[PDB]
């Protein structure tokens, strides 16, 4: 990984490699996160998901294969990121998230980021509320699933201005009967989110799950990096920036 | 009987994996002497007993170093115990057989518990009966003969180890793990002082009796509340180990009288399990029982180790020399099997337990006894669906005219040969695929063949007798449907040529008793039990060159007329258990498997040998393709062979190709309104969002990816995943470390490796029917095949680093007018906030790559209606970098262009709001129909 250093400074690099990002639910925008995380040079992963990939799940994630199929996610997602750097600290978890355990709760607040993708609203909203409790930095995808748009694109938004997401109203009416409403940051589109026929739908149309794999990339090298405003230390690295016609 | 009164003086290498000790033995018996342990490797402390499965047994063979071709059988258990034990033990005995050519015997672990414990003991009459300890099954079983095992009595509700390990722990005297417990509360017994203080104590005991045969563990369930809050409680100890021994010598005893009065009397007492360490209850049960002799094996032999699987397998394999032949199959995992018949406490107090006339001499089951009596040429009477049948091997004159001689010959006539399965019907009627005209019967055998379907062939030659044809053409070679017949048939030879069994007058032959009855006198093998044939309403007659329906049964012309043709004119099989064809991977099999158990069903699985159900299927039947797989004959043994009353559904995993199992046994199983399940496809969630026919059209698809240094590979890898078919590549270049970021389809064991082949493989990885079409090449001035190929293909997408390749590329497509979106600019951009954009390439704004493709084009000549992809972000300069997001966003919006094209009508907006029922914009969820 040399030309995110030829773009950011090499500090930052060292930073992101020694950082550590635990990753819940991979079962959507978690594994492409996962992906991109190990390509881009991130150190301690902390996949947490207790299900096995599915023919849905290979439309979903990269790391997966029709000879892959049934293997546990966990599984599946650690032995394509050792592939891609076998430098790499990753960790298996399992542990379901249904309301009771707590000590991958133990290992969350001994990691630096966490990130939620837990296809379960009542694992989120846990989440949630434990990250709250202990003041750790979370990031709430609410996925991707049902949405069409692309060209409006996800953005972090605080949990009090989401908005339009059948998922994130979902979890914003959990938080506020659990007594939080402004703490914990989320990942919204504000775009069209088709509600179909009760069948079980889902939704996944795949290009918005890499938008918000995109999106949770962006924030995960955001947060990873000691705060320092990216954009200013590429500022302050790069010559030209060209907004309007270029500027030294 | 039991320990050696046969000549072959055998070595036999048993392997037990059923509990969580691992155990495997070299045995040897035979002859006229004791058995010998020649080797007795095992370890007790699953994945752990897959890694130590084949190391126990090499050490076995070192040590033991009788030679790997002295031995004749690797008898292994599949018998009750843990599934996944079981699978590896199997999966390890079933390769080495492969591998060297030696027999394998399945046995029983309670049988094998019960032969080990009667290893030694000097001379042991079978007339023995046994007390099976060390597990939730404490039985006691007599064991009349070798297979004839009666379960007498069996334990309703716990265990005396159990009680043992209870009480222990309300002790704390554990002292050890396993029957250490055990051994310590038996050593509490101190007799007269322990005595005292048990009548100085309370204490309690109300088992009251349980029935006639066996069971008890409400002493236990007391003794906790006992034992919970009391401090020194030898006494305690003392008194439930007396209570337990009283018991279990009491319903020993009562089960000893009962068999004595209406079976065979015992001749022996062997006492299995963990148990028989009890010096209590070993001298409560000789000074109790009298006469029978009390054995008691060594406690190396009752933990589960392999000497028990050696032994039993050595007694099979003596006892029925012609059965374990050379070859294996039903290979069938069980988890919970039993061990032969049930009487219990009402059927052992009448005494008598019904009655098997001497006339009813049939000998139901026994498939492969009956397979060897055809090959002798031994009269087999077995039913169909039509009436009754009776016949043996074809080819044999001498076996027909027996046939004739047992009913009385009254004359010849036509005699229909009955066959089960291709290759048999190839080889009996005209070898080499008959003539050209096979076309049709293959479509009669995939269609109604198994039934009531009587296909008059030519013949052609092969080997038939002279009076089973009665004319030139032979007899209507069919398959049966009663499953016995069929596996009976595939286990046979050539054929089977069974006309009726119709010695009397007035045949009705109905029931295997009739038929029993009917010939109480003669000389044949035996008669199969009737599994339903009294439905005899005959056959149809379809001679297959002359199209003609001679004597018509149940099928109708009508059907044989699905493609007219012409028909000149001169119920059915139902399993008893829930069969359910699963279609799909195997993967899906397992989590259907996993899921459905999980759902409190227990599940048998059907699936060749070379598949591997996870770790939760009650049975697990193996085909064991040996000949030629099922071609619906091992199907149908199979599902015989799992229609026991335990099992609740049969899982029989449907392969995509369909082209060993072909016949109609599938598809009437998978008729059951119901029981077809498919896999969901990968693009399942793709095909709820739009419709079926969308995604079909999205496979139906093309795309001419160029260079993927940039966004080309992720693009490759959405769209394959999404489901587009063909697809074509254009970057003659190999990976590097700083490549490696963009590649989602990489490894750091892949550095200098043609890129263009790992996305391939990849992408054939992901999707097997992806049709690809990789041009390489560099950027080609002139591009003619390059240009004719982009004339084939579809959407010409590209990311080609070079500007020149860029431009040119665009140049040619603009100038031949096909579908062209490009992204250039994807590096160097900072912010995710808006990198996303499809707009013409006139109005890009700086995104400076952009920047330079348009002044490139406009030097071209044309720049008005080429569509890109741009940032409309910031661009810096940075005196080639990137920021991984963008890449990656760039894919995306390149994969939703591409399915918009790939769409058609207005594209995934309309098709959803067409499928979808609401829609939650921005203010408020509207719904629209
Ligand atoms: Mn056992």
């Amino acid at each position: 990984t040399a030309r995110l250093e030829r773009m950011i400074g090499a500090d930052v690099v060292q930073r992101i490699a020694r950082g550590r990002v635990l990753v819940c639910g991979l079962g959507g925008a978690g594994a492409p996160l996962v992906d991109m995380a190990v390509r881009a040079g991130v150190g301690r992963l902390g996949l947490l998901d207790p299900d096995r990939v599915d023919l849905s799940n290979l439309v979903r994630m990269p790391q997966a294969t029709l000879a892959d199929v049934d293997r546990r996610k966990i599984d599946v997602v650690a032995e394509r990121a050792r592939a891609v750097n076998p430098d790499a600290d990753l960790t298996l978890l399992a542990h379901r998230i249904t309301p009771d355990f707590d000590m991958g709760a133990l290992r969350a607040h001994e990691y630096d980021i966490i990130v939620d993708a837990v296809d379960d609203p009542a694992g989120k909203v846990a989440l949630i509320k434990y990250a709250v409790e202990n003041k750790l930095p979370l990031i709430s995808c609410m996925g991707a699933g049902n949405k069409t748009d692309v060209t409006q694109v996800h953005r972090v938004v605080d949990i009090a201005d989401a908005d339009v997401c059948l998922l994130a109203l979902e979890t914003k009416r959990l938080l506020a009967k659990e007594g939080i409403t402004r703490g914990v940051k989320c990942v919204v589109t504000q775009g069209d989110h088709w509600v179909f026929a009760p069948q079980d739908v889902i939704g996944n149309w795949p290009p918005c799950y890499f938008m918000a794999a995109a999106v949770l990339l962006d924030h995960v090298l955001r947060v990873l990096a000691g705060p320092e405003s990216v954009e200013d230390h590429v500022r302050g690295r790069a010559v030209g920036v060209s907004t309007k016609s270029g500027i030294v």
